[PDB]
This record gives C-alpha cells, sequence and structure tokens, in this order.
C-alpha cells in the first residue's frame, strides 16, 4: 500500500529526523537501529535535522494514533511511539509509514487475498480495516505481501486473542500464510521500497 502521491515520496530518499524528549537512552538506541535497518536494505537515509523545513520527530505518545504517512511537507511531522509499542520491529513498521506505506491489508486489491471478519473487531475500531481508494495507492507491480512488516496480525483489534479479524483466503506452499511479523523488513517490503525510491 505504497502511496500514489509523488509529493509524499521524500526527495532524494533523504529523511531528516529529530528525537524528542521523554524517551530512555535505550528507546533512542532502538530508533537508530530501526532507521539503520531501513538504510541497510534500501537507499533511504536518515540524517540528523539541521535547518531543513520538512523533517520527522519521534514523539512520546500513547500507542496507536498517529504516524503521518509519507512526507507531509512545509514543517515537522510526527512518528508517534509509546511505552508498549517501542520494540525494534514496531519502529521499523512505523518508519514504513514515514517513507510512504499504509497498512498492507488496506491495499485496493486486498479482497483477493484476505477476508475481514467484521464481527470479531473491537467496537469503534472498524475504520482500521477500510480499503484505501485505488487513486491513493500505487503498488508498483508488487504482489500483495503477507510477510510485510506493514501487515496486521490475524487478531489485530480482535475482541479476543483466539478470534481472527483477518484471514488469508488461500494456502501458500500448501499452508495458510503467517501474517503480522514484526522482526524485519520482508523481501517484498524491500523490493517495493526500492522501486518507490528508485534505488540503484
Ligand atoms: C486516525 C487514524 C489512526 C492511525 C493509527 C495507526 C497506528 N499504526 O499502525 C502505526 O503503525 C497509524 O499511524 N497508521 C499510519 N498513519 C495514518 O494512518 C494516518 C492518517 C492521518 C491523517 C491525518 C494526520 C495524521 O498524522 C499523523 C495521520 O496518520
Ligand atoms: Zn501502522
Ligand atoms: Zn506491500
Amino acid at each position: 500500500a505504497a502511496t500514489s502521491r509523488p509529493e509524499r515520496v521524500w526527495p532524494d530518499g533523504v529523511i531528516p529526523f529529530v528525537i524528542g524528549g521523554n524517551f530512555t537512552g535505550s528507546q533512542r538506541a532502538v530508533f537508530r537501529q530501526a532507521m539503520r535497518h531501513w538504510e541497510k536494505h534500501t537507499c533511504v537515509t536518515f540524517l540528523e535535522r539541521t535547518d531543513e523545513d520538512s523533517y520527522i520527530v519521534f514523539t512520546y505518545r500513547p500507542c496507536g494514533c498517529c504516524s503521518y504517512v509519507g512526507r507531509r511537507g512545509g514543517g515537522p511531522q510526527a512518528i508517534s511511539i509509546g511505552k508498549n509499542c517501542d520494540k525494534f520491529g514496531i519502529v521499523v513498521h512505523e518508519l514504513g509509514h514515514v517513507v510512504g506505506f499504509w497498512h498492507e491489508h488496506t491495499r485496493p486489491d486486498r479482497d483477493r487475498h484476505v477476508s475481514i471478519v467484521r464481527e470479531n473487531i473491537q467496537p469503534g475500531q472498524e475504520y482500521n480495516f477500510l480499503k484505501m481508494e485505488p487513486q491513493e495507492v500505487e503498488s508498483l507491480g508488487e504482489t500483495y505481501d503477507f510477510d510485510s512488516i506493514m501487515h496486521y496480525a490475524r487478531n489485530t483489534f480482535s475482541r479476543g486473542i483466539f478470534l481472527d479479524t483477518i484471514v488469508p483466503k488461500y494456502e501458500v506452499n500448501g499452508v495458510k500464510p503467517p501474517i503480522g511479523q514484526r522482526t524485519r523488513l520482508s523481501k517484498g517490503d524491500i523490493a517495493q521500497a526500492r522501486k518507490l525510491y528508485k534505488c540503484p
């Protein structure tokens, strides 16, 4: 679910950043590691902000809302992190938003790959399962990626941990594909981000 909007692609793949107050040393170390993980597998690079107009700010905030997707432009933008959502893999996902990705399950073609089980969604959290409009996404010829760091888990916003809100439709390698990994950028994520940023 890469943005279709070229103004949201950070020019030259260089993203200035600031780390705000109220984090521990350890949380700040994880931020740098997550930024470096992006740097290792793509041409995207994070740079400590000096005088740039547009830049990201790591802000202490309760988990959930919101990390701006892609470059806002004309000023600072938030990448929001809190106590329960600050592990390496979560921050990598959040930087996925920064660089221009929405959630994989909101791809316009998602109904060919997953079922949404509405009845299992926590009340008032249904908006998290809305498809993006076709005009807002350009997937760049890349197939729907179950292993994506941007893909929800089977029971994300579920009323109970044993109930699925998202179910993949078909078996891949003879078994239903696992979703919701927060370990690393997937092969699919790397391929897609390289196209988005026109990496060499
Ligand atoms: C109101 C939308 C709730 C979004 C919450 C999620 C949390 N994560 O999954 C983080 O990984 C989120 O941040 N998704 C990505 N960002 C957005 O969807 C989003 C929309 C939006 C609209 C106006 C202003 C914003 O400022 C940060 C926005 O973020
Ligand atoms: Zn997200
Ligand atoms: Zn994808």
